[PDB]
């Protein structure tokens, strides 16, 4: 197969609004978020925008294809795919995708989906002009699939992160939790982000 | 059925312009505001920015399927089902959503929507730096489908509210009225939600 | 006929694109604007933010149904509608419409299409702080179709009826008016209805 | 032929992505500017907010049709129709299209288009605030077709400014410049309107 | 060939998914910013907010036609095309593109496409208000196709296109080939690097 055949085959049998679960198991689906930037921090309002890569990955056995003289991977417009409906809970502001929004399919199904995205959330921002920081925890998980559907697991901290920014990174921890909602007797797999981060030059003049 | 054959069904039939009316009897569609976050208040021009999730159920008996060896609910675009028209009487602002525009539907023919929203509105902000807060009313009913085509009903307080807002919530109470508008003698229902907030100390 | 059978046939017969001319008399659409706020007002610039319900009536008689044993109205989306053109031809904003884009269809082939709008407005705003106030007058017609295809009348209710009691204003009048405009490069004239809005900073 | 009938035959045989050129000649497509309001100037940055309409006509024979009991015009989208790819040189924001998209038709095929638009520009705002005002020179062209596909040309201008803006309008010039780039060997036309306007 | 057949032939099998590889070789794409404006510096946040356009060429063959008794060139909708995925990997907002997206095809499949877009970016304005002036550096390189796939290679008057009327001065401008490689990948990602060096004419 060339990627012509392979981008022609998913194009044509590419069901975007179905989930590819496997004999009734949730789909597993990887987060990462690599931080880039911190542009805005408002401790008034406890407010912060954020740059970060959101690196995501699954499988879907649908997209699968002999890699026998064929390419390993192809990029696939995600318009063309299933993608995980994640959201993040403590968004106050849409995602601005700053990226070409294309994935990468690896020929025995895994989807590899990295956006660059800008997005403001509400968080605790209190020391940030301190020694220790502030930790601000960001919550990703599915909006609409419960954890029989899809799980959420986490895959330097500063490697990509911006010499140029006014702020600079201590840690960042990913963790996996569980949430519910009052509706709805279904618990919802989420990571938990924890980015602990302070202002440079905090010296009092 | 499978996933795909049930999202398949949808997809080719759930005529998304067409109002699920059952016997010519109204749509019965339950709306409950979860306030999220407050993020601006101007005491001065009485404005509020908020966000909230929307949650928003109705039944369309035309998306039913039998749920013998079938999933149990499916989750589908809003672009393949009739939604129904709810504006926010006194939003100054468009409703941003911030989530994935997919609704639960489940194999009896019900359907869960609950986007979150970022919305700004006119209402009573006097109070806000008090003890007792202000008041803020938001009222959200059907924009074309008079009270014999859709009936609204409410059906804890601070439950997902954030920690980090600078307000904090006193009260939330939402209750069903009735508007008219000039042009036409039907009734339009509504949920009015009374939100009591209060810059924290 | 019931809803489902009408909404096929419009949107399966739907010439959005092509003006409902009745025996090449205009297309008589009828245009009152219903305030609801004045967001910001800047009597420097002459500029005002204010939310109002554009009620647009028109008759399409193509979109018609026989009502015996079937509805009287249903709703349907603009985009399987022809709209009328119109701008706000003193506009320095894109209109935001706030609410769903859906028209309402009488079985005799009347639409009733009521946004809500917020847009800003270059316009006088000299006296917004005395006891007369200010007039800001705001034109609304067809941008593309002069007199001979659409006609823009105001309707024949008080003017402060939809209008928040939270504004920092008040509503002192509002008048609405036809008025034509004619062009040096061309011979037609082009209809608009003129609502003057008469308003005031409260004390 | 009725309206209906026109506007079917147009949207059906509709080649947006084709220029209209007629036996290797350029397209002539006029542009006049009539400037509507100046809403924001700032002398520091040399920034200006306005809004225009951009008067656009243009023939394209492919939309032509028999006027004999037919309309002699109709509305069509801009979606239906070849547009001229104009660009704004001197934008710093893109243009915002403040009304319907819809150009007028001719029976001949000729093609008027006029945009309301709201637009920010790097130009000289110096002098804004004196009697002899400042200039703040406009380049519209061509992005991608030289001067053998399309041609630009000048067609009052400051007749429906607004009265209730903070600024005036002194003076409108509309000239039209050819550019030959280092780069290539086609010149490129464009239309330059000085807008001579200053603080009331 | 007139140009109704040539754009007809290109909307109906240009494959705008489809990376335009000959022989399992990477598509050689070129790009060399042109500033024409510096809009807002903030030397608090090392942000900058600029106007360039994006000169960027490769060679698609299966867009290519017999130019003899034909045009040699046509203007296409890039949504009719395949384009580059390239990003820049320090902006921090999105690209505003100013310019309608339509690139020139060349009979011999030469793609020839310039949008002049508005950025902001994270880079070094220390120095903006000094003689020497601040250097910040612009990285643009294929957001997923690594350099088996898609090479990078940069291709007049530093300041030939740049506005009069900016606050700011162009000083320098040089473009250099690079690398990176990112954590999940063992492949690297070539791109331009972009040495903006400039600063405050008052
Ligand atoms: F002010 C008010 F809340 F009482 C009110 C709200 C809405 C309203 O009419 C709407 C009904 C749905 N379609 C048209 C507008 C009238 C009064
Ligand atoms: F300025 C002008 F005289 F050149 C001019 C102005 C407007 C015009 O047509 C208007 C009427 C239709 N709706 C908006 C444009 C033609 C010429
Ligand atoms: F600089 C350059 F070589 F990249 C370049 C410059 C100008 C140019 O054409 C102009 C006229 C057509 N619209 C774009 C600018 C093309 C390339
Ligand atoms: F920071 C940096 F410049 F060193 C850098 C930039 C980009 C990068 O990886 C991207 C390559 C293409 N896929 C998305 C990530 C790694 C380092
Ligand atoms: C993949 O292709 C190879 C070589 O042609 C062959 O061994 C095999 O049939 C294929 N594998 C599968 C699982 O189909
Ligand atoms: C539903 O499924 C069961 C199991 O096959 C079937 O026997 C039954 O008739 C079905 N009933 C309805 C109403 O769908
Ligand atoms: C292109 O067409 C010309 C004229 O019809 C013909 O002479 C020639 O063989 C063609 N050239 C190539 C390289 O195929």
């Amino acid at each position: 197969l060339d990627r012509a055949d392979i981008l022609y085959n998913i194009r044509q049998t590419s069901r975007p609004d179905v989930i590819p679960t496997q004999r009734d198991r949730p789909v597993a689906v990887s987060v990462s978020l690599k931080f880039i930037n911190i542009l805005e921090v408002n401790e008034i309002t406890n407010e912060v925008d954020v740059v970060f890569w959101q690196q995501t990955t699954w499988s879907d056995r649908t997209l699968a294809w002999n890699s026998s003289h064929s390419p390993d991977q192809v990029s696939v417009p995600i318009s063309s795919l299933w993608v995980p409906d994640l959201a993040a809970y403590n968004a106050i502001s849409k995602p601005e995708v700053l990226t070409p929004q294309l994935a990468r399919v690896v020929s025995d199904g895994e989807v590899l989906y990295m956006p660059s995205i800008r997005q403001r959330f509400s968080c605790d921002v209190s020391g940030v002009d301190t020694e220790s920081g502030a930790t601000c925890r960001i919550k990703i998980g599915s909006w609409t699939h419960h954890s029989r559907e899809i799980s959420v697991d986490p895959t330097d901290d500063s490697e990509y992160f911006s010499q140029y920014s006014r702020f600079e990174i201590l840690d960042v921890t990913q963790k996996k939790n569980s949430v519910t909602y009052s509706c709805c007797p279904e618990a919802y797999e989420d990571v938990e982000v924890s980015l602990n981060f302070r202002k440079k030059g905090r010296s009092e003049i």
